[PDB]
């Protein structure tokens, strides 16, 4: 086998302040967050036996909480904060986070920033 | 040449019980399964030539039957169960299974669990 | 640089006979073809400075003509044939062909078969 | 960590002249561009401190300006032109560009050309 | 003003037996139900004060119950059974029900039946 | 009761020759057919039960056969031919037919022609 | 001419509290609002002439402010409040408001409430 | 019968300047035009004998030429202009024009203006 269980939180849609421009700081913007988390496949089947358990519900709760109650200057800062929150649990082997800033550029669907973490 | 034929079963849509919370155990939930199976490309051209053939139809029938006729505690148990069903045939070189649990997280399209197997 | 120009022929939608069952042989089924072709990046810019260039229009023409005017017993035979048609040209470094047999399994969007070739 | 911040400019939809055939040169055709850019993750969190930063807004600006105000003979020339525009900034580690020529083939959604650069 | 509150139950996705042919009676098929119910606008602003109220939840519960736990020979019968269930509440002025039998015709996304009731 | 049962044949996708221009006559084009047919609601609960049943399956079979096995000079002619075929059954009260000529105009999704019949 | 200009505000996506159940009151839900406003077509052109013009921007502003900054007991109250906000201006001849409470019924895409006003 | 042929030009996607604000006048915006035209059904079948015929290709050609080569202050003006170009031909019984101004309001897919003409 390939001992890596992958958890995907697809299209978490939130709104928050990103940017320094008058408008950007005055109105919330639409962003789409996608999180990919890797962790040992054996501990996965163990999810119910032990309570250290990685809870995607908690990861999401935290991300939502942190994003909605803050103002951000750069996409980079935001993407990092969420990455840190995703790889917080000690089972996390690898974690990746992509954030789409919807309609940030005119004539394009979005621009996204993706950051990852190893070990 | 890269001697691996890949079969994908795209968006098998089913309903079953997943969870322990009253609601979860009382109501079936929507899940979407995706199966990726790899096997020797040479034997692929021999699929009406050899009876010990890999039948994606059977694989599907089994999965459906197993999933619709049970109650599961965690996505992990369910995903593994299916992975085992996918990689049951002796030609299976590699097998992957991703299961989306639709609208499990509020404000998110879904959360999915992917597991795989080698050799 | 990474000297490999990738050409993608997206969702070539065709109808043809696939199967041995009475219905399958009596009615054309929908299939979606997706072809990925690689070839040297340098020759790409010089595709118009000679007279034997890779023509995605011809490849497509041949695939259509070959797929619509025939009957196929198995997905694998059909996929291989197309892959052959794809890598026919002497510039092709690599070629991949995925063919979706739409609504082949009930409750599933489709099932596809992928095959590739190197060197 | 995996020191690479990825920036994606998704579906930049533009119209321009591609081809030599009368119709091609008399009427603009629809294209969809997708740009993927990689650069050092550490500098990413330093996008305000270090003022000569990588600006996706500028990259897009140049691409649009360059594409909407020119005529192209081959998809390859155009794709390359954009690729160069993308990897123009000195932080660019890797860059990939895919360009879809919408409805270039009949019976197919589109045909795309993808080109990338390293180091 | 125009004293009619319109409640719409959008895409209620269910599976059941529809048909007489061996296959149709052996495998449940996918159907999508849409329900439109009109009722006095003035009474609408009172469903929190009174308990003789129109509960879209009860309507749904009954439809699901009735459709999943039964077998149907004709779309018309099924559509009528549902129409009666929807207009059962004494507040209902108008009621319309459409039922799509997904992929019932080959080469057509679906075929639907719509029936309505007045007074 | 508003005694009018409505049958909708949704998105019947076919290919056939439309036009007089060389290309139009040399290559089949994609068209999307939508048929709406009205007939008595009372007789509707009767097809298994009562006689000369309106078989949406026979109507479609006839449309497909006639469309695919011919060449048409104008959309209008084609839409009429289908309309006639659709209102051929003696129970038909009303019949409507919209035909999309996919990507007929550049820059637009499609152009359609709608024709209907009464009594 | 048919002297009625129609302004549509399509898919205004907002989140607010709707319901009385513990979960509905503790967590905001996703609703999609659609507004249809009619007014004399002649006055519409005199818009770059007069000052008391109908401003869809202001209407939206008010709808957003009112919806996000409050809690609602029933869909009916929310829809009415919005309807009133929509027909506030003296040019409005007819006003219609549909509100989708996304995934309010399990197994259904949404449930909506539409209300309208005349004169 | 119901002697009214309906021609729909679906989603004509164009870019042009709309508004008075610095940004709006400096950058073209995305608009989607939808045109609906009615004309006598009898004349429709004779749209191949005569040549003073209603040509949807000309209508579209005219629409585009006028839209792309001008600047508009108000949606109302733009929509009227298009409505006029569509009902220009003497066969036109009724004409309708809906214009979506994509992402005009923040938090909404768009805002559209519809205008129609009779006789």
């Amino acid at each position: 086998a390939q001992p890596a269980a992958i958890i995907r939180i697809k299209n978490l849609r939130l709104r928050t302040f990103i940017g320094i421009k008058e408008e950007e700081i005055n109105n919330r913007q639409d962003i789409v967050i996608n999180v990919t988390i890797h962790y040992p496949a054996d501990k996965a089947r163990t999810s119910e036996d032990i309570n250290d358990a990685l809870n995607y519900r908690t990861v999401t709760k935290n991300i939502i909480q942190h994003v909605e109650n803050n103002r951000f200057s750069l996409l980079e800062k935001l993407t990092q904060d969420v990455l840190d929150i995703a790889r917080e649990h000690h089972w996390v082997t690898y974690a990746e986070v992509e954030i789409d800033k919807l309609h940030a550029l005119r004539y394009a669907d979005s621009v996204s920033m993706t950051l990852s973490w190893q070990r």
